[PDB]
């Protein structure tokens, strides 16, 4: 058996709470400059089908610090597409790789990897949702309380449109039993079903949701937060199409922070379009927080290798007497065993 | 000096029994968790001039399992092309990685990289053969023979196409003694300088080898192989070309199957072409051995990594005074010198 | 703080000597069979926008052989181009991998790279210069000295175009206080600002250089040293193109090297255009060393990374009580804590 980190619909508020203290733990360690070697030997397959950088590179750079190896599967360099399916790729890498990721366009691709694989699987982003920014968004929002607030007591604004982030960002903070607010313009707000969802986590959390798009909806937000305006990346809108929808209602400039109030700080997924979603002023600024969030996203996958790891192992125990009896064996060939 | 290989024709049975035993052993301390660290700090360079899942997972994965890594150099990505040739890039790599593989397009490429490389070269596969699978399948084999059949008692029958691994097929099933079968229609079979080196394998090894298209002659195998369609991945076949030269005599389904009979295990390279040369019934059924196959791909590639680097330092000896003397220089510049 | 390699123009000759040595006494290490661990659980970024051999394939075998690891980030995999700034770029990479390295079609990129990155960067190639390709050829100036002479009174002379190396060769001889000549010409010679950095060189080094196309000044040269003629990677001359402004005079045959002298050794970058800029008799002659030159571009690499991780290091030191406090806290953890 296995478990999957593939949306945080099936992950509870307690769990997320340990994955955050194992993920800033291993944190700590790190930049105090101790490599916890929990991965040894491990090999993680890595499948894009869009650009990523911090995705990516925290994929590869986690990997190495804690002992292992991630590699980069690109598209058409490997047999996926038209000469192999994805339920084969999964099957087969199962037998060659330990633990899975990848970033999608379709998300059905993701659950067909995680469905058909026996090994875990990480969805790396699809165009439904970002489950792996939700825990380093969550990592960051907790190193960034303001004073004198918890987490639950948190007011939370996605400005602009509906994207997989802007929907994976209500998902984790009504989990949390948060205050979330979707602050968009009429036509690119989340839908009904994705509204749905969310309610089903505050009937449970505690917490709540609206989608808006009064302006008045940003007052008050301990956390604002931004994300492009050009769409799926298969199909992008142009600069004028875009600009046409959201500018300049819904730029997150400083007036807008303001708005929302002195204390409140600026987030953004990345990669940003400056001076359209955000001005320069915003995210250079002193309340902007989206670097630390950048790097969280190493911070939360950390954890979660660690953890898919150590569960995958608990369910799957080595046996430590074939363990030896193989070892040995090996060493006695080695030594005494020669092709000629 | 060094050993490549680029053929299973430089190697002798007993060679491939060593290779397949230490590969095999290999795999039973990995299973059981425990990464026999047996190549720490080398590096191997894999140039892919086609697609690849098995082939290129494997080789990664494997260098990662034994303390070691692999780069995957792709084309277009290095210099060889326009700007170098496959020799220069050959004399090149030497210096900077300890061992090279290669898939290839054209089999003179493979050859020529051996020849001007100083280190080992394995043939990652080529349009003439493919001896990693040639290993693997071997070593899958031999895991899952008939109860009371010896290896050289079993019969293998290869369906379809008369590709590089069709060839590669028969090359190892004839050099082990055992006895094989293309099972091809006229203008795809094996053609006459393939047939011969096949019966230069029988005369030593006292295996046989028939090329034919008559459909009995399934009938008595053990292993049952297939492969796709489509041919050469730089000129491929289109599905209506291909469908009218195979469909539906060399389509091994479930009939096909039975008709080998009750015992036959089915094997298949991968990727497959689902409900082409192989349905779904069979390639997921309870007599499919593929996906074993598809995990003996690194088993395999393990093994020779393993060997051909032991056997390139015994050749190469390290000179261990020197080695104690360069140690002692560097730990004294590195504590007691400066840049300022 | 920080410390980056983007030119040698901020590097004074004694920096440069210290950075020799070192990279010479790891080399010896590794060339004995000790692999000095100096990077453990490192991460390298890789930005290539060019294609690279020796460069790339250096970098990351460097990497694993000092207990580390690159990643090789090219252009469209990452979000770096329409997606992303450089800007950008490198302050979120700067969170992600511990040192950064990139090839650049325009200097402006990787200058700003190194200015907006709080980590070490490198300088892999721009179309300005090439400063490791600098420190490699200096290595291999120091381990070929003709017999009688010291490193300051030897004569290196560069023909044909006035490439980045070109250039670079110049700095790094001016710098060490050697005799520079650039045999090129009328339109593709070295232009009056880069000479006049020459001269500055030389006004502290008591070195010396020239930018003629007189064919007699070959003689005397120690070392002769080479470029494709087919310029910039983005804009390439024609093979016609090329021919016409450089074939036959600068072509490096037998002919200019005995004109040289008969102890002259031929250099080059490589990749090597065979049969424009130099011919098979010379590249692969008794006085080529330029495979031996290939070499020390991995051997100049690892020096450069081992340098600017230590001085990294040290300036940012790890607090060692807070690593034993987060050593401990996430043993607790892990020992026992529980996602259920
Ligand atoms: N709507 C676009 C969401 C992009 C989310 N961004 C990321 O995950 C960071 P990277 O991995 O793309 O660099
Ligand atoms: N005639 C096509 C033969 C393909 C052989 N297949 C493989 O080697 C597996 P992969 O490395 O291509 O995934
Ligand atoms: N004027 C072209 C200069 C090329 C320099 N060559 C290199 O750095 C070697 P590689 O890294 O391109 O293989
Ligand atoms: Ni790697």
């Amino acid at each position: 058996m296995k478990r999957d980190y593939v949306t945080t619909e099936t992950y509870t508020k307690e769990e997320m709470h340990y994955l955050v203290d194992l993920s800033l733990k291993i944190k700590e360690a790190i930049k105090n400059g101790y490599y916890p070697q929990l991965l040894k030997n491990k090999s993680l397959g890595m499948i894009f089908q869009q650009s990523s950088t911090r995705t990516r590179v925290s994929f590869e750079t986690a990997m190495e610090q804690l002992g292992g190896h991630g590699e980069y599967l690109a598209p058409g360099q490997i047999q996926l597409g038209g000469h192999e399916t994805i339920e084969d790729t999964s099957r087969v890498l199962s037998r060659l790789v330990d633990i899975l990721m990848a970033r999608v366009e379709r998300h059905h691709s993701i659950v067909d990897l995680a469905n058909c694989a026996t090994i875990p699987v990480i969805n790396g982003m699809s165009d439904y949702n970002h489950p792996t920014q939700e825990l380093g968004d969550l990592c960051t929002m907790v190193e960034h309380l303001p004073e004198g607030k918890k987490l639950e007591d948190c007011k939370v604004v996605f400005v602009g449109d509906a994207t997989q982030v802007c929907f994976s960002l209500g998902l984790i903070t009504t989990k949390m039993g948060m205050n979330f607010v979707h602050f968009g313009p009429e036509g690119f707000q989340l839908n009904e079903e994705h509204q749905a969802k969310l309610a089903k986590n505050c009937e449970v959390s505690g917490g709540s949701f609206l989608v808006t798009d009064d302006a008045s909806s940003v007052e008050g937000a301990d956390f604002l937060y931004t994300d492009v305006w050009y769409g799926l990346y298969e199909a992008e809108l142009s600069e004028e199409e875009r600009m046409k929808v959201f500018y300049p209602k819904y730029q997150v400039n400083q007036e807008m922070m303001d708005r929302a109030g002195a204390n409140c700080k600026f987030m953004h997924c990345l990669p940003a379009t400056r001076g359209e979603e955000v001005t320069d002023e915003v995210i250079d600024g002193k309340n902007s927080i989206c670097f630390d969030e950048a790097e969280n996203r190493l911070t939360s996958i950390r954890g979660l290798l660690v953890y898919l790891m150590n569960d995958y192992e608990a369910k799957n125990p080595y046996d430590l007497i074939k363990q030896a009896e193989a070892k040995k064996e090996l060493e006695v060939f080695l030594d005494t065993q020669s092709i000629s």
